[PDB]
């Protein structure tokens, strides 16, 4: 299924069409804010963005992207289901996807879940 | 590696080439090397699927279970890539019949004439490169 991910700053995770880094900066979920959750096997998930490419952790080396033409790895995630119904995403490197409060592009370099690393999600299409 | 994909049945198992050895099954718990298929352009808007053994997936015209042991493309090895309403995909062989996971209960087939629950697959492009 296709979902949007809403970050700590109340904006939505934006694939940026695979140009440059991903950001948590959109006011409303539209095509670029819809991600197909992929069952990558063994509790791991991947995310296919609007451009048909896959979200990568970049191993924490740089801000996260949505440009990979195929899942390997840096593109599989643990989908952690939090107490409050939110989700966190843990990358290949054991670090957590962070919305960075919209202050900078999204990262996967933080070793623990805090506010910025919890997302509200709901299924949506079109 | 943008055209090498896996196919996941709604039974949550992945389509498996069986490395040519016998019929294909939708029973693998994890998308491994036998679970990856390169989508080859077969012309006229049709596609072929080449398994890990470098050979081609065949419908067998629905007369027996599907196999991945053809050296080259003809047909029973061409398929329509059907994109479904829900994000899943289906594959319609040259006989007009659709590829079925058979819910992992028997080997994969291509003899059912319409798209039902076992003829819809989740897909993703994946690579073994690490
Ligand atoms: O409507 C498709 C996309 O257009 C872009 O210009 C916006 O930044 C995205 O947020 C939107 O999802």
């Amino acid at each position: 299924k296709t979902i949007w991910l809403q970050g700590f700053n109340s904006k939505y995770v934006n694939s940026r069409n695979g140009q440059g880094a991903m950001w948590c900066d959109s006011d409303t979920p539209q095509a670029w804010e819809l991600f197909t959750v992929i069952d990558a096997g063994n509790g791991k998930i991947a995310l296919r963005g609007n451009n048909g490419l896959y979200v990568s952790s970049e191993n924490g080396e740089q801000a996260m992207t949505c440009n990979r033409p195929a899942i390997n790895g840096w593109e599989v995630f643990d989908w952690i289901s939090n107490s409050d119904g939110s989700v966190s995403l843990r990358g290949s490197n054991g670090m957590y996807v962070s919305s960075e409060n919209g202050e900078q592009a999204i990262t996967c370099n933080r070793p623990a879940i805090d506010g910025w690393e919890r997302f509200n999600w709901a299924a949506a299409t079109l």
